[PDB]
């Protein structure tokens, strides 16, 4: 599993769920954050699959590109292991 | 080493926040996050030793389960190295 | 490639990010965080090429220390590929 970290313009946050959510995805964090002065942007940190990796950052490179200065990044970062809190489950059977 | 980054419902902060230290977490960071329309979650991240792991994991899944839906999840990340700012110590003496 | 994650005193901010632009940081993103009672405390994150990794831990260390309780931690993290949103690009070329 990889823990995908996107960094994005904060009016591109509500076209970037949707597509995220229409290929699958079922959580996401975001988090209020400031970067480059210090610009208002937007982090999503969603957690996959090793497999979900490519499309996952596909569909996030195509929906918040605009062609302009500050459009962002996005790290793929490992991810030992999962739990999902409510049932203690772990791995793929926590997403 | 180890960072373990948990999302938790609000109100099961000073629960979870209290049960990390009783169980020797030296220290920890906070933020407001939303996560799944967006709902508020709390972020917490501690890095502990390889061997701490499970123990932190275990008492976070008894301390903020609730049962119900939108518990959060919890993520393992590998570290390679901590530094300490005030002695610039680094590894096990940086915690 | 390695996401260095620091987190310091909010007063700290201004002369860390300057201290890291003199150093050829070309982008960070900084988050409001609570740590340790839960005191306010800024987090950044920059990722790095490898061989430029010790190089920002320094000068994270000589600008935020003041040798007093609380100056921070910094961690070093794995990153497997940043990818720029703009042009697409990935690794070395995403910076
Ligand atoms: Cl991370």
């Amino acid at each position: 599993m990889k823990k995908i970290e996107a960094i994005i313009k904060p009016f591109k946050l509500d076209e970037v769920k949707d597509a995220l959510v229409e290929i699958g995805i079922g959580g996401m964090t975001v988090t209020e954050v400031k970067g480059f002065d210090f610009l208002p942007k937007v982090k999503i940190e969603v957690v996959v699959r090793d497999e979900d990796v490519e499309k996952v950052v596909e569909t996030i490179v195509k929906t918040a590109q605009t062609g302009r200065v500050g459009d962002g990044k996005i790290f793929i970062i490992p991810v030992e292991d999962v739990i999902r809190i409510r049932t203690g489950e772990r791995g793929e059977q926590a997403i």
